[PDB]
RNA sequence: UGACUGGGGCCUGUAGAGCACUGAUAGGGCUAGGGGGCCCACCAGCCUACCAAACCCUGUCAAACUCCGAAGGGUCCCAGG
């Protein structure tokens, strides 16, 4: 799977407690923290809720 | 095993819409009664840009109407986590 990195980007302060517990899902605390991450359909699937926390590439 | 997420299987009567049921409804057709002119009381008879059931056509309304009906949500299984 060609992997996915991601960076947290805007504060999840004032969002539902679903879009933050996502970001606990993948592992992101910190702002403009990155991770590296498989693209399995339920990792993709998270980063989808969060979309507009995060900006995405490719490694 | 968690929150959250991916893939499946059930359950549901809201948003929206609709008039088959319950009721409401504007206009026209068709047509019981009743009012009233022609008129005879031996009771019949003909007409009326009157009020008007039931029924049909067109047009619509409804928390306590529904022929219909999403997005979603609920739950169980397998996974990531």
């Amino acid at each position: 799977m060609p992997r996915l990195k991601v960076k947290l980007v805007k504060s999840p302060i004032g969002y539902p407690k679903d879009q933050k517990a996502a970001l606990k899902a993948l592992g992101l605390r910190r702002l403009q923290q990155e991770r590296v991450l498989e693209d399995t359909p339920a990792i993709r699937g998270n980063v989808e809720k969060v979309a507009h926390l995060v900006r995405v590439e490719v490694v």
